[PDB]
């Protein structure tokens, strides 16, 4: 098993998993903040704070009650100062022709911005492809959802199978996984793991959560995604250092 | 096997299915227009002329350029003047917490204006949990992602059986599917079907066609989802009546 540092020169390596995985090593962070919330102050107050603590800051740009595209311009600046990507948990999820639209177009200008997307791979592949269209020339990358956190999931068995043999058949654009753990063998991908917190327990509308030691160290994820836990901490900064001591030790302790 | 206005009074019909049967059945009309377009403009001329020739519009308010509520104002009447219902496919596909924020706020305000959306199933019946907190108290209906026209769906054995327990699980809230087919053998749930046009074929990304008499006749689905077969003709009224007709003659023919 390799540092992150040593899989950011792979060979076949994405550029956007290479500067992802230069900045983790570099910052000792391996925490992406889910920053859920409606205003962009509390947004751009988060990113600005909590970016030296970061590789990653995922949005859901549909669920900002005062989204513009100067409000993106600044998150951006945001996470150049500090050194983190930018993913949008937009969940493309139908008919390559249609997320192709999705992703380029509309109000949100996605790919203008966002350094990372994610997909759904129940389409089948042409989701891929469609997205791959807006998303190579601009050069950025995509993440699969092969596994969910919630209870009922239905990514499991043969679905996630899937999600791992379209990811590493279309590797000049997907870098990476949404994952309970690591699914693929190939070192080239990311995986990244959303539902975590450090206490036990879920929430009312069928989260599950487990530790950031579970996630990273014995089911071999490499990010955790982290929302409520830090969101609703009083003190914002010091929850996501306690997430980032705890995933990045985890890290560690793995690698040997 | 009932008619569409004899299934709009049957004891276990939801409010939005029972309105959307009674204006099929009065209207002969089982096609949903898919407005595929980036002009606020198209969106609405599209709507006024074949609003008496549509049950439905299916919108992508993300791919809207000029996208504001005003838009969704001015579309809410001509959908209540000809009396079709406006159908948002936000494909909403992840924990309850998230989609419940997705579906009421942000910039679109979905459930302000959508009378129906959809979901995936993949995330388990939390998808549909946090949707209904919303849906619910503004009387408002979803569908369910059963199966997918595109190659190499994965929305298929188990899965699709996984999406109609969770429909017939909460009928509430939840009245039909995106299908290629009945998936349900009750008839208080509509099954909509995208993937449709007169003559064979599919796109470059992964779409397959089949027609209105395959899709209704043989396969046993309610309403017919047409994007570009009608949308790319050059008279997309006289496109809507011959999509119209081919839906309504397989669905009598059925009924016999
Ligand atoms: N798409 C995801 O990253 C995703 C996939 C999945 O299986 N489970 C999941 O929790 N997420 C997303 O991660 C965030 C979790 O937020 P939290 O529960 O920590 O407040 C929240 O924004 C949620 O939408
Ligand atoms: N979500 C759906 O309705 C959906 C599910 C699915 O399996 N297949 C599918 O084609 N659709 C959506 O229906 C529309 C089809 O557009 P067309 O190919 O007729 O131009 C287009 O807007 C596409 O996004
Ligand atoms: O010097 C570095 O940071 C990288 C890490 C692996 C080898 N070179
Ligand atoms: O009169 C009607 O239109 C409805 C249809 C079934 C019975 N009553």
């Amino acid at each position: 098993e390799l540092s992150f540092g040593a899989r950011a020169e792979l060979p076949r390596i994405h550029p956007v998993a290479s500067k992802l995985l230069r900045l983790m090593q570099k910052k000792e962070t391996n925490l992406c903040l889910s920053a859920d919330v409606s205003l962009a102050r509390e947004l751009l107050q988060l990113a600005d704070a909590l970016g030296p603590s970061i590789c990653m800051l995922k949005t859901h740009v549909d669920i900002l009650n005062d989204f513009t595209l100067d409000v993106m311009k600044e998150l951006i600046t945001l996470a150049k100062c500090h050194e983190f990507l930018i993913f949008e948990d937009r969940k493309f999820a139908d008919i390559g022709n249609t997320v192709k639209k999705q992703y380029e177009g509309g109000i949100f200008k996605i790919a203008s911005w966002a350094d990372l997307v994610n997909a759904h791979v129940v389409p089948g592949s042409g989701v891929v492809k469609g997205l791959q269209e807006v998303g190579l020339p601009l050069h950025r990358g995509c993440l699969l959802i092969a596994e969910m956190s919630s209870t009922g999931s239905l990514a499991t068995g043969d679905y996630t199978r899937a999600a791992v043999r379209m990811a590493e058949e279309h590797s000049e654009f997907v870098v990476g996984f949404i994952s309970g753990s690591r699914v693929s063998m190939k070192p080239e991908f990311l995986h990244l793991t959303p539902g975590v917190q450090l206490e036990a327990g879920g929430d009312n509308l069928g989260q599950q959560y487990n530790s950031p030691q579970e996630v990273i160290g014995k089911r071999g994820s490499d990010i955790i995604i982290v929302g409520r836990g830090i969101i609703s901490a009083a003190d914002r900064l010091e929850a996501a250092e306690m997430y980032r001591k705890a995933a990045w030790e985890a890290y560690l302790s793995r690698l040997g």
